[PDB]
């Protein structure tokens, strides 16, 4: 997170870490607890090959990594078939955990969008994540749960900023249909936050619009963050994860 | 270049290296010459985003890198319009020089193939270049210009291999019809020979089949290297260079 | 330190963390609690080149780094004046603190040798910190406090084992009289654990009978580690330091 | 060398480069040609610990690393039986080539002082190598042989600078009286310089004053390089090289 603050304990009950077995178990990637049983992430956290289930954990909220964990294994990774980059889009899985968490005031899920949802540009939403602070700026140890508040972009103006000083044609899409924008240069995600949720309180209630997907860079110059559409993909998280 | 030898000083006179200027002018990519003030290269080499073209140059075939440089500087970059990642397609690009080439048999331009040439499997094809000779491997000093013989693999295959031990559906097109495939798990390019050429001897003649594009790693199993189909581009660098 | 375990929370009440100033407060060598205001620690630490105090902080017995750090500031740094290289001798320093600690069963000093003690072999002996657990393999987070047991070597002994696959000659001694040797290929201190306590048990109390100084690498065959003898450096000790 | 230019190609011609056996010959010090069939180096190049000697070579004078070499292998290493580090001392040796080199005007010995040889404060002499420009930066390819004019200094204001901004008391020796120290903020030798060549132009007659051996950092602010004295050493010397 770029820009952010550390946040508070009682924050983001759906936030997670995802691990992958090493010399300890590393963060590598964010995600939302979207179901007792399911968590959302980017499919580029976890593909497009095939990886090891055995080398794969879930670390459900915390709010300094490694210091408490309690490690979850999980059962199936479903990848979306259209994946293949974050800029080609489809960029969304699911990681079905091995057992339903008990959920809490604490620990719990974030409530997804209707397919009708419009999250309008403006809209002040919150972007959550364990990630870099910067470009090649690591979250420094004790590494807190950190935050930001970033504006949702409209895509014609997202698409049309990542134009401005490239070679790329003007009506050669790079932000897809199934992608949203927001941040700027004092405020973004950044590598590590990536498959982690941007949440919207849609009045008065908490929607997760967006999941950490790519940029260029973090917090640059008509660049801002670039995440997988939620609303796009409803339809397919529908048909593993119940209603 | 991974596998196959060093090249003798007779062969391949189009081969360019692009040097980027910092502590001392780096090779980054390679090039080819198709025109005494034209270089062919990938346009993921020198975009998407505009850069200085004041901290570009370009060197004729050299046997060493380095060793007996005579850089030339670059009056424009002209980058494929469609272009945005080697992964979707259209990686390739143009550089013209501020002044002519003086042409002879160690340094001369490459013919480009006639739109119908295809370069099937059996062909006879080499790349060319100063790249890793595999995987997070440098060419150690003096930095010799390599060249191995790579065998076409058709396009269909190719996409077929790409899809092994990956989630992408099977039916989600992951090798495009702008490109080509070749080598294998001795013969392949690396990172650094990028932007330069795959020649295919045809009826006699050198043609340009490729330029080096990108693929999963080097010499990995099912990932062939893959190329940018100069023939699909031949409109395009039409636009530009005389004929 | 390798091999060994993370130490329970009761044990090494006097161990201390050297903090250097950067992106965050992070750890760099060891110490020792010897008085409620000094820190007992190594000189090539902190020497032999002057350093910025405000840079400088301290941070008392913790069992995860980072975690719950209440850093304290230090009011002079005083390094032997024979010191220059660990290999060369006097690697031994005093950090006073700009306060005098409150202490508890949980947080407090360490007891100084006599001048007589002589610690030889087969005397039980541990090495504790934060360092690293195997040549160029870091303690991973969350940063355990970590202690072995280790074998003392006689010197003249150790002094020996140096020699084996060495040029230097036998009687140009290698291992000095103001260093003491313990440790095998199985169990040692590493890099980021120097300065800090090698403790021995004597009639039921824990004295400090070294501090980690130097060898090379760690836990390599007929290569023990080396600490500053503690006994010749009391009188030393005994000029600032209250008895 | 920092501070330095390029080598005429008619200078010196007693340098080496020392190679260690890797994917390439790999440059990692210098040395001087003293004999046809004798190179002098630095101890702390080839030791304290004893290496093999089939993954060593020596490279006669070359304007450009790497490029036209011609490795020749070594006989024996000789490692003053006094050294264990540089900052002791008798940081010198010797490598014994397997024939004797076939002298010219371009590659042929250098002239050792004589004992009485006093090398005056302020007397201008020149130091060449191939190491690192600055602190961490590398000689860039094509790696010219680089020299710099430096003055010697006298032993007892080296050591007096060494001390300043130092703990260490001020009556024990920094730079001892085997040790040599010329250079400034400006000009001096760095890493990959060691065992390489200072040379003293005496009465129109070059003699090799001393051997590169260390220094705190490169042009460092009160820091001067440090050689290995070799007039101190020319008795060891002539024990194994004839006169
Ligand atoms: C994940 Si990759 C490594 O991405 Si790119 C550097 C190619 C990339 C393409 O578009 C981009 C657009 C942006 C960024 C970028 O700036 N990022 C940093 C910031 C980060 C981020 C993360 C989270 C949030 C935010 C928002 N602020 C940003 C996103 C990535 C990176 C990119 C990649 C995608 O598909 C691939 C397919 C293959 C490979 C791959 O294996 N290689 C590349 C090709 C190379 C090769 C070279 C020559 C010849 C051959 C043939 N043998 C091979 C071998 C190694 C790599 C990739
Ligand atoms: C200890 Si240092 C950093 O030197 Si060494 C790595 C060659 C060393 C000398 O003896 C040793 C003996 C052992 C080890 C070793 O193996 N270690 C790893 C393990 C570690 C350790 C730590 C804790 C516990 C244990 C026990 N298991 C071990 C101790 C170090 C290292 C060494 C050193 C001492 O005094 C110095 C003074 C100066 C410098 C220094 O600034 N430089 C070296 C010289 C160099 C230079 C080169 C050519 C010309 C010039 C002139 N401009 C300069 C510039 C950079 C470095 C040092
Ligand atoms: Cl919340
Ligand atoms: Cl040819
Ligand atoms: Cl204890
Ligand atoms: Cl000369």
């Amino acid at each position: 997170i770029v820009g952010g603050q550390e946040a508070p304990r009682s924050k983001w009950p759906w936030q997670v870490s995802l691990r992958v077995h090493g010399p300890y178990w590393m963060h590598f990637c964010g995600g939302s607890l979207i179901h007792p049983q399911w968590v959302l992430t980017a499919a580029h956290c976890v593909g497009p090959d095939v990886k090891d289930l055995a080398a794969l954990r879930v670390q459900l909220r915390e709010q300094h990594l490694y210091y408490q964990d309690q490690l979850l294994p999980v059962s199936r990774i479903i990848v979306h078939p259209q994946f293949y980059t974050a800029q080609i889009g489809a960029d969304i899985a699911l990681l079905e955990l091995e057992e339903p968490v008990k959920v809490s005031s604490h620990v719990h899920t974030v409530t997804l969008p209707p397919a009708s949802e419009t999250f309008p540009p403006g809209m002040p939403c919150w972007v959550t994540g364990w990630g870099d602070v910067d470009n090649d700026e690591r979250l420094p140890p004790p590494f807190p749960l950190k935050q930001v508040k970033v504006p949702i972009m409209e895509n014609h103006i997202c698409d049309a900023k990542y134009h401005l000083g490239a070679y790329t044609g003007d009506d050669v899409r790079i932000v897809r249909d199934d992608m949203l924008c927001a941040g700027n240069t004092r405020r973004d995600s950044c590598q590590g936050d990536s498959g982690g949720p941007l949440v919207c309180k849609v009045n008065g209630t908490w929607l997760q619009a967006g999941v950490v997907s790519w940029g260029e860079g973090c917090a640059q110059p008509n660049r801002p963050g670039i995440y997988t559409r939620v609303t796009y993909y409803l339809d397919w998280i529908h048909h593993y994860v119940p209603k």
